[PDB]
């Protein structure tokens, strides 16, 4: 692991995580990137050093620390042309921020175009030495972070028009693609019999959700997207792009090898044929062999409606629909080629939105592209409904700068104004669903809200929450290096970008 103070080199390398060799964009030269870590309260100083040379996957980059509120450090959030210009190759940029009020499972990823799909994504954990769930498990460390990643044999920027589908699922960086004549290497999570582990499960994919289970073991879910939850023991869960769950794995079964199953909603092959979409849970002492186990009846799946925060955390505003200061029904649509939010497809501006603000924008209405701006008042309760229906999912919608109470989840008619889950990525489901969330505006600056299916983001599925803009410049003082980003980036030719 690295951090809270570390360099992060961003490099090109050729890899074959599912047996197929291809070039990639890799944090620390590995897929996934190294685990970045710290304790609650730490100052992260992550010096991102861009050494990219392959134009096909972009040589510039920009990193976002997914789920961190970045209060007073909006400039370190990462989204290209919202919070910064991309870092240029041959240069570095220091993301310098604190995590005073969060402890949980997070991750980091490129937030420039579709680059994270090409490999730049890794896990990031903020440990709590006073974690109230500490007494539920024995081991919680780098070995217990588990990433679920889609993987594509075509480079992201070379993907043809229309729906993109992954070639394989990589668990902790390995997995099999369909069609192999000799099976490639499976990831192995090794466990000691009688030991309880906190598995920190992260879906770092560009697209699929995974129906996840472990043969012969139940999962006791204790965290969702950074926020500790009441324990809920389940037979499987479904985890969308960008979401996290911690669960307790109790290694209480006989010594053996057990299949960890991560079944993507969409991919070249969604089955477990040939041990694809799988990894191995190996008890110490078990043979170096594949599991021979089978999945159970799956009678108690995790349902988002059932997840409750560990610390009771009431819903702000009044406990009825529209009971908040600013209330908006977000209309997501697809026009045949592009996504739109409230009839506008996101087009990144040449001047990043925070630079527009520091250059003198008085308010949200000065910001461009104006059609993608939602002004939010300061110190208020916000309620967004986001009815499902637009093609492509199953859309995991994510808000930057905030997490939110999920009043109403997909596939549920329930409005919970009492003790809904708090998270930062939520599936909006499909036509008939009306996921509804609330959050509070205690964080001035421009914050992205977007679908976390990266292909949909590229096709414009995004809007900017322009929060307390009159205070945003003063609330987010920037370092000199951040002022040099746009001059360096704009000096490049198209395309040496
Ligand atoms: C999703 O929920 C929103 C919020 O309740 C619904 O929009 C509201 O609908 C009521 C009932 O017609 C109106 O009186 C409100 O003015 C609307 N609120 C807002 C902020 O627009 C919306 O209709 C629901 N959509 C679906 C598809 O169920
Ligand atoms: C859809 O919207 C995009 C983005 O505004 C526009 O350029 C495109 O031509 C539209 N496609 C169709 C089929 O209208
Ligand atoms: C909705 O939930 C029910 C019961 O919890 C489940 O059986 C069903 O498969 C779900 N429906 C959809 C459309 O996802
Ligand atoms: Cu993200
Ligand atoms: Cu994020
Ligand atoms: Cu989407
Ligand atoms: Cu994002
Ligand atoms: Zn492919
Ligand atoms: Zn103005």
């Amino acid at each position: 692991a690295i951090g809270p103070v570390a360099d992060l080199k961003i490099v090109n390398a050729n890899i074959q995580p599912d047996g197929f060799t291809r070039p990639a964009v890799l944090a620390g030269g590995t897929f996934p990137g190294p685990l970045i870590k710290g304790n609650k309260g730490d100052n992260f100083q992550l010096n991102v050093i861009d050494e990219l040379e392959n134009e096909d996957m972009l040589k510039s980059t920009s990193i976002h620390w997914h789920g961190f509120f970045q209060h007073g450090t909006n400039w370190a959030d990462g989204p290209a042309f919202v919070n910064q210009c991309p870092i240029t190759t041959g240069h570095s940029f220091l993301y310098n921020f604190h995590v005073p009020d969060q402890a949980g499972t997070f991750w980091y990823h490129s937030h420039l175009s579709t680059q994270y799909c090409d490999g730049l994504r890794g896990p990031m954990v903020v440990y709590d030495p006073h974690d109230p769930l500490k007494q539920l498990y024995d081991v919680d460390d780098e070995s217990t972070v588990m990433t679920l990643a889609d993987w594509y044999h075509t480079l992201a920027r070379q993907e043809p028009p229309g729906p993109v589908t992954p070639d394989s699922t990589l668990i902790n960086g390995l997995g099999r693609a369909p069609g192999q004549t000799t099976p490639s290497e499976l990831a192995v999570l090794t466990v000691k019999r009688g030991t309880r582990y906190r598995i920190r499960l992260i879906n770092i994919s560009c697209e699929p959700n995974y129906h996840y289970s472990i043969d012969n073991h139940d999962l006791t879910v204790i965290e969702a997207d950074g926020v500790s939850t009441q324990s809920l023991t389940v037979s499987s869960l479904t985890i969308f792009a960008g979401q996290r769950y911690s669960f307790i794995l109790n290694a209480n079964q006989p010594v053996g090898n057990y299949w960890i199953r991560a079944q993507p909603n969409d991919a070249a092959d969604v089955t477990f044929n040939g041990g694809i979409n799988s990894a191995i849970l190996r008890y110490e002492g078990a043979p170096v062999a594949e599991p021979n186990t089978t999945a159970g009846p799956d009678n108690t799946p995790l349902l988002e409606v059932n997840i409750r925060p560990f610390v009771f955390t009431p819903v702000p505003g009044q406990p009825h629909a529209g009971g908040a200061d600013f209330v908006k029904n977000l209309l997501f649509s697809f026009n045949g080629t592009n996504f739109q939010v409230d009839n506008v497809s996101f087009v990144p501006p040449t001047v990043p939105i925070l630079l527009q603000i520091l250059s003198g924008a008085h308010t949200a209405q000065d910001l461009m592209p104006a059609g993608s701006i939602i002004p939010l008042p300061k110190n208020a309760v916000i309620e967004f409904s986001m009815p499902g229906g637009v093609v492509g999912g199953g859309h995991p919608i994510h808000l930057h700068g905030h997490n939110f109470w999920v009043i109403r989840s997909a596939n549920s008619s329930v409005y919970n104004y009492n003790d809904p889950v708090i998270r930062d990525v939520v599936n909006i489901g499909t036509t008939g669903d009306n996921v509804t969330i609330r959050f509070e505006t205690n964080n001035p600056g421009p914050w992205f809200l977007h679908c976390h299916i990266d292909w949909h983001l590229d096709l414009g599925f995004a809007v900017v929450m322009a929060e307390d803009i009159p205070d945003a410049a003063a609330a987010n003082p920037v370092p000199a290096a951040w002022n040099e980003l746009c001059p360096l980036y704009d000096a490049l030719t198209p395309g040496n970008q």
